[PDB]
Order: C-alpha cells, then sequence, then structure tokens
C-alpha cells in the first residue's frame, strides 16, 4: 500500500536521509510504501537522487527536546569538513559533562555535542544498536547501553603513560587532556592525538 501518513510522518515533509556514503542529507519524503508488516520511505534528496529507505535510515530535521533523549537513543549528529553521521547517545547533560551529550558514532568515534548538533532517527530499531554495521562496535554499544549506569572506566590524568590500540596493535602513548568521559591520547611515535572514551578497550588499562 502507498500511505500518506505513518505515525508522525507525513508525505511532503522535509527530512534527513542516510546516503550510501553513510552521511546524512536533506531531502523530501515523497512516498511511504508498505509490503506486509514492513515500511519503506522514499526520499528525494536536494542535490542527488532518490532513495527508498528503511525507517531507521531517515531522521527528523529538528533538534529533539532533552526529555526525548535517553542513553541508547539513535541519533544523527554533527561529526568533525562537517558531516551528519549516525550514532548512539552515551550520556545526557549533567554536571560532570558540563551539560553536553556524549555521542558514540557508528564508526567508533566519540564526541561531546550540544542539543543543536543532534537530530532524532524517525523509526529506530527496538534494540537501537542493531543497525550498527560493525559487529565489534555493535556489541560494545549493546553492553554499554544495557549495563548503564554501571560504566567501568579507567581514571586517567594528563601526563600518564599508557598503551593505546591502533590498527590492531598497542602503541606507546600519553594522556594529553581529559574531558568528562573522554581522554585525548597522544600517540608518541606518530605525534598525533585522538579522543577516546575512557571505558574503551583500546586503552590498555581497560583491556
Amino acid at each position: 500500500e502507498n500511505l500518506y501518513f505513518q505515525g508522525d510522518l507525513i508525505v511532503s515533509m522535509r527530512i534527513l536521509g542516510k546516503k550510501r556514503t553513510k552521511t546524512w542529507h536533506k531531502g523530501t519524503l515523497i512516498a511511504i510504501q508498505t509490503v506486509g508488516p514492513g515500511k519503506k520511505y522514499k526520499v528525494k534528496f536536494d542535490n542527488k537522487g532518490k532513495s527508498l529507505l528503511s525507517g531507521n535510515h531517515i531522521a527528523y530535521d529538528y533538534h529533539p527536546p532533552a526529555d526525548k533523549l535517553y542513553v541508547g537513543s539513535r541519533v544523527v549528529a554533527k561529526y568533525k569538513q562537517v558531516w551528519l553521521y549516525a550514532g548512539i547517545v552515551a550520556e545526557t547533560p549533567n554536571v560532570k559533562n558540563k551539560l553536553r551529550f556524549l555521542i558514540f558514532f557508528d564508526d567508533g568515534y566519540a564526541s561531546y555535542v550540544t542539543q543543536s548538533e543532534l537530530y532524532p532517527i524517525c523509526r529506530p530499531l527496538k534494540k537501537t544498536w542493531e543497525d550498527i554495521e560493525d559487529i565489534s562496535c555493535r556489541d560494545f554499544i549493546e553492553e554499554y547501553v544495557t549495563a548503564y549506569p554501571n560504566r567501568p572506566m579507567v581514571l586517567l590524568k594528563s601526563g600518564q603513560l599508557i598503551k593505546t590500540e591502533w590498527e590492531g596493535t598497542w602503541w606507546k602513548s600519553r594522556v594529553e587532556e581529559v574531558d568528562g568521559s573522554l581522554v585525548r591520547i597522544l600517540f608518541l611515535d606518530d605525534k598525533r592525538c585522538e579522543w577516546i572514551y575512557r571505558g574503551s578497550t583500546r586503552l590498555e588499562p581497560m583491556f
């Protein structure tokens, strides 16, 4: 069946859709199609083309109120070239994170963002992490979200020497900076930095 309405979605609304690049882009919802119990959403993007997308691959083009965001909420967020990329809410605003949202992006990256940097996915899966492609990231997120608020983390201080994983091996590294539940690691040989979640198994003390 072709529908005009489905939940709070309405044909002709402006929306965000996930392109094959895995980045998300502005478009118009031009059809809603059902095949038995399944639903698909046809989006005409502003620049490039039409896609027929599942409901977990479209997002509303507004910022959600804080009371609709939980740990485990499926979102699209500003990713640092600024793109929109999918992720999971790991923390909501509190004193210890200076009232920011912590996002775990689908590729394993973590960042603090503000409400104005977030968009809600329209039809998230019941287990929101189940559409994370990478099995290792998917399993990590499942454990994190379901164990929350029980969060094993390593206490780290600037100047501390540790081993950090990159491309499957351990590297000598130094803590450069700490920000909430994130640590900025300097890889000593490569002399570049990366922000990493303090409960990541990439930090040798967590492994």
